[PDB]
């Protein structure tokens, strides 16, 4: 019953999205803008301003909340299954291409990115373009990449499906540079980022409920692996952008092993030209939750 | 006068650009569809179709089209002047987000992408973006490169200015692989070539006047490098992606040597994962005169 055709031209609908300010400093907050000091001139902009909050910064993976709901509440393609509790969160790419307001209203149009059958699971990206309605621009794009854990096995085993309508190297896994890291970064999350963070849209029962998590495999719930990565591309805001959240024009990041509220985020990061190289290790068990690129505006002043 | 704020917060004013599928074919022929088989059956979809002519094919490179006028024009920026006569166009570069309709009502919004002081020229980069009328789509982007001659000099020589503002990988000139090439399509454009595309929106007596190409430096009028950029990019639609259009999702070119209407290009092909690393050459000189990459469609069942 799976036909690529029919696959390739199906539409998916378009989608609604709503914020404010307060949505902005909660989202800022919920991946730890000012979580060591109440008033650091750096972060304190994302959360606070002097003239009325509406001019407050956004943080660019805040674009990570417009793609919330499809993959998990079901998603139908034609000829194409999956089971969403075994859903894995495979990796983000954002393209920020202009800087994000501190409010608006959202359009945003769906289309299927990629499709791989990888034997035993299927490998699906999805592409989320974010209009504003009054000037009709393009803000951004976010391609989600999940893991469909059971989904696999659609296509013949003498040719697998595969499938990517996009430039392969967005999202390439870059390789850690052999020198030392250019810059350290360390950050403590709060014991409740994460009831913090799902406050911004996701509220999967894995990162809040510690029964659903045992039975997930987990001691307690885990952090959002995107509220980790907010906390990454903070970090190199602060650390390489001289605090200017406009810099950042893309995000890539792979997610590699759980983060638990509470632990301490190290980012490494390497300079390559206008691209940033960055990884993310807990500290307290030493193991890499993180890492992929970020690339930046270049300004000689 | 040269205020680095004042120039970044200015918004350049947006355009309307219009076309129907007559457009296409004149601008197929004029990047030379069929131009050496009246009836392949690879190419001819892309200037004829049974059901009529707005079921055509478009050919990625059309959407050069939908940059024309702004630098030539003159587009003041604050604090910011140059001769448009002294202008070299040195590179294209084009994503396709969706395969472009055979007509259109377009609306481009324009920024400043880039902008370099390299001494006695300036480096500047110019980005529009075209949404379709009706569904308020983003067709492709454009980002044009061009050097400005005589525009140098207009920062502090203590600390050139230098402003990127995009991903720095696209466009990046790709080196052209050892080993030997994939595959290898050869083309002759017509003596006319110029003359006939042209007609598609550049005017440019550059390609057209043999006195004021004299003018210029050159001994006749030369073929427009997006021309040439349309003949590579035909032909590696034709000899990787099996001839179909879509396949093409971005297009870099950079601009090395003229080309003169009548020469034979030959294109050479490597692929890189779903990325086409090419080069063009003149037959008759050999000399290379276009190179870059087209990063294309990975599709199992194709």
């Amino acid at each position: 019953e799976f036909n690529s055709d029919l696959l390739l031209a199906h539409k998916l609908p378009e989608t609604r999205y709503t914020y404010n300010e307060r949505d902005v400093a909660i989202y800022a907050l919920g991946i730890g803008a000012c979580g060591q000091d109440a008033v650091d001139s750096d972060e304190l902009k994302f959360v606070y301003h002097r003239n009325g909050q509406d001019l407050i910064q956004v943080l660019p993976t805040f674009a990570s909340l417009f793609t919330l709901g499809s993959l998990t509440e079901g998603l139908d393609l034609p000829g194409f299954k999956y089971d969403p509790s075994l859903l894995l969160h495979g990796q983000q790419y954002i393209e920020i291409y202009r800087p994000l307001p501190s409010k608006a209203s959202l359009i945003n149009k769906v289309s299927l990115a990629g499709l791989q059958d990888k034997g035993k699971a299927a490998i699906l990206e999805l592409e989320t373009r974010s209009y504003e309605e009054g000037s009709g621009e393009l803000l951004c794009m976010n391609r989600t990449t999940v893991f469909l854990r059971g989904a696999g096995g659609f296509s013949n085993s003498s040719q697998p499906f595969s499938y990517k309508n996009y430039p392969s190297n967005q999202g390439l896994a870059v390789k850690i540079p052999q020198r030392q890291p250019l810059t350290v970064c360390e950050e403590r999350t709060q014991p409740s980022q994460a009831l913090l963070y799902r406050l911004s849209g996701d509220y999967n029962p894995l990162h809040s409920d510690p029964e659903f998590a045992k039975l997930a495999g987990f001691p307690r719930p885990i952090l959002h692996g995107l509220c980790t990565l907010g906390f990454a591309i903070k970090a190199i805001i602060k650390c390489v952008c001289k605090g200017d959240p406009t810099a950042v024009k893309t995000i890539s990041g792979r997610f590699l092993t759980t983060v638990f509220p509470g632990e301490t985020l190290i980012t490494e990061m390497w300079l390559e030209g206008l691209r940033v190289i960055y990884q993310t290790k807990v500290k307290e068990r030493n193991k890499t939750v993180l890492a992929g690129y970020v690339d930046i505006r270049g300004l000689s002043s």
